[PDB]
DNA sequence: TTTT
DNA sequence: TTTT
DNA sequence: TTTT
């Protein structure tokens, strides 16, 4: 999507918070990962993956079928305060809720049914689209259509948490300010060594 | 093959009943399989897989060249009593045997040779043969063209096991009633929920 | 590069020295690699490698544009006196020297620039060169172009160190007898068999 | 971002 | 079912 | 040998 990839370089954004806040690997990954974005002037690059791509706009219409609830498509929302930190929801319902849709394997799906609630990385993932546009609410939606039409959808909604957003931003913060310093770590000593 | 697959939706069968009786994640996750193929109607789907495929009439005409038994193909063979549950041996040989042919990865070749005796989830496959079929015995075949004459080939008899069998029905009867009860399960809560 | 393979059948090479010496499953698996390789008469077959494979003689260049040695490439090059054994460096540098080129992932070059010193299993594999060659020193080369240009090129020395030498030696030659043996014994049992 |  |  |  070409335009988009350049709004989100060297960014953290929301699918990887957990990421950031998890206590690991993950976060030094993710750190090198965003180190060599800013650095390098670009990004790197399966079939579980392809379908949820493909399926998406199926479960947004669903979702409308379902709620009939005004939906808008968005591109990456910048954090109104925070510098390199964005969100890119699936959508804008209404006036001040969200859609983040999953199309996942089956038995994911199904095991998001059996317990009513979302993965703890979504719930991140979610918070931190709240964090990123002021709204209010997100629902959280689940889409496949390989089962029983009475088992293929599945929605369920997510109240903005401020306590949540207020560590994240903590945490999101403290991890830019690491990630900025060593750019700056590095780009004196290469520098120096001229 | 297509017709074949048809006959296995959501079956528990002989080369997957290692993963039944494991003491561990791949039985529910095997389960889960099966979950996922009883309520979407369908499956899911490497090199040395790709090989062991392509020479496996290379084995079967071997075993032959070899022994000199009257060797019959067959599909899957529903057990006798127990529902839902099946076995594809690799050959009817004789009135009374069977054929399981590997044609694996040379060092895994080598390391058959070298022990005279079948990794321990292949006797859980070819018991499960024979109290799918009746059957009194399975020859059990590893094949490597690759490596010299006098190692390509390497059988070893297995004698039906009527106490490993009855343990294999108790488990695997058991698997599958809770593979049921969850299915069941779930279109109840999911109906309701309407 | 066809007759390259050739010459390397079945040997113990330089950069697999660390597999042979790790205090593990990596050294079996690979005595399993060349017992396959000896008997079978033939060998087995990602981006970041093919890069790594692209990017070789940019490096090469770079090598020379910063210190103008004069550098020649060469085949494998047998050890002198242990036989079934040898190394491709990736250049001979001037009478005495030579160059061994990385041309990894980013972060990965990245953390060569931080620590100034190779991974220990890229030592064993330029000591090795060096016990093959005669030589006395490596120059170790990591270069990646995506990155500014002055971060695109590090370059290091390292000393022929003859206790390290002495003891890759013993090693190997053990390493090399197992191998020989294992063979050995496989011909003698499939052949009485007969 | 896309799925585990 | 196909190989680890 | 190519990268982790
Ligand atoms: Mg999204
Ligand atoms: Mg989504
Ligand atoms: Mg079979
Ligand atoms: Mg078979
Ligand atoms: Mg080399
Ligand atoms: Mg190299």
């Amino acid at each position: 999507t070409e335009e988009w990839f350049a709004a989100r370089l060297g960014k953290v954004t929301a699918s990887r918070v957990a990421d950031v806040m998890t206590k690991a690997a993950s976060r030094q990954n993710y750190m090198a990962e965003l180190i060599c974005q800013r650095l390098t002037g670009t990004q790197e690059i399966n079939a579980a993956m392809q379908r949820g791509t493909e399926l998406e706009p199926h479960a947004r219409a669903r979702y409308i079928i379902e709620t009939g609830e005004i939906v808008t498509e968005v591109g990456l929302i910048d954090h109104p305060t925070i510098a390199g930190f964005g969100a890119s929801p699936d959508g804008l319902v209404g006036d001040t809720g969200l859609i983040e849709i999953k199309c996942p394997n089956t038995w994911t799906h199904i095991e998001t049914i059996k317990t009513g609630k979302p993965k703890p990385e979504y719930i991140k993932q979610m918070q931190t689209q709240m964090a990123c546009t002021g709204r209010q609410w997100c629902d959280f939606v689940s889409y496949d259509d390989r089962l029983p039409d009475d088992m293929q959808y599945f929605c369920t909604r997510i109240e903005r948490d401020d306590a949540l957003i207020a560590e994240i931003e903590t945490e999101v913060s403290a991890f830019l300010a690491e990630l900025e310093a060593e750019i700056e770590y590095l780009k004196r000593k290469a520098a120096k060594l001229a």
